[PDB]
């Protein structure tokens, strides 16, 4: 239930953690599933930006087995080096808690894993202006690979909710940096 | 492993039946999973027809929960009448065995996600002329609603493999009629 939960290579998904409730998300060519609050905020964000005809939900919730099959597919498709840069290991993906979304342009053949498209597009620029106001952050920003362990991905967004998304974005932080900031702040009251 | 398995209202998926092996399917924005054999033939089909740019893979394998979320979304958004005609009940969908695909055109706006636009195109016409040569049948043909329990779905295709797909298509049969045909045929040898 913790919308701030940190999931990466060093902090894998809890095996004792209960699977989140999921609903079918709107504005998607495929059947994408997300947590209710995330799906609702995603819909509000699209309608508020007027991007119903320009952006689409490419990916959402993925099970550990689906994340594994994705990783294996990328391995044969793009190699080990590229896969490790853009695809998280099974159990270390925030897609597995239904808080992560992959966004792509409405017109497109290839997803940004193949031939990057979303970056610096008209739809992206307007999306980047309001996304933090609806609980979303850019999960893997540019020049942050050292901290996140993942290369720059302008199409991957993470729901953390308000006002966390506004705070993180304004400081140009990552979720890792946000947790370190929170950890340090708590120790001041100790 | 039984590509001819009949799944409908009258013949629900056994709850103790193990899920099929699954791989990520191409031409699906890295989001749709299918039976390995199905994904292979799906790839060979779209490659031979040269529709890589024209058509997309909307949906494939869906768990019972995912089928439920799909049903509940449709009911809330489109109403009961619409949902009955085009959405199979949870536990009675052939998407749950990874042999069913929902195909849509990359070439059109909007969603109509439950009934993807796949009819008025020349790409659709070409698809309908070669699909049976790669193991696929049109699962819910026109004027077959009384037999299938599902309205006309030009977007939904079922993998049965060769030569079953050719036999069924040539006779313009449904999977239900095919099973009745096999049943009557076997009893001639009794
Ligand atoms: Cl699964
Ligand atoms: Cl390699
Ligand atoms: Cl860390
Ligand atoms: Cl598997
Ligand atoms: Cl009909
Ligand atoms: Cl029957
Ligand atoms: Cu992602
Ligand atoms: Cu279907
Ligand atoms: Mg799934």
């Amino acid at each position: 239930m913790n919308t701030l939960q940190l999931i990466n290579k060093n902090h894998p998904l809890k095996k004792n953690q209960e699977p989140p409730h999921l609903v079918l998300a709107p504005f998607s060519d495929h059947d994408v599933y997300l947590q209710p609050e995330v799906a609702k905020q995603w819909e509000r964000l699209v309608r508020a930006t007027g991007l119903e005809k320009d952006i689409r939900l490419v990916s959402g919730y993925r099970t550990e087995k689906e994340q594994r099959r994705l990783w294996e597919y990328s391995l044969k498709e793009n190699g080990l080096a590229y896969t490790k840069q853009f695809v998280a290991l099974p159990g270390c993906s925030e897609h597995q808690i239904g808080l992560a979304i992959d966004v792509g342009l409405k017109k497109q053949e290839d997803d940004d894993l193949i031939c990057p498209h979303f970056r610096d597009s008209a739809a992206a620029d307007l999306f980047m202006q309001q996304m933090m106001n609806y609980g979303f952050i850019l999960r893997y920003p540019e020049d942050k690979q050292e901290i996140t362990g993942i290369s720059y991905e302008p199409w991957h967004f993470r729901y953390v909710g308000l006002p966390h998304s506004q705070v993180i974005t304004a400081q140009k932080w990552t979720l890792e940096e946000y947790h370190d900031y929170l950890a340090q702040t708590v120790r001041q009251f100790a």
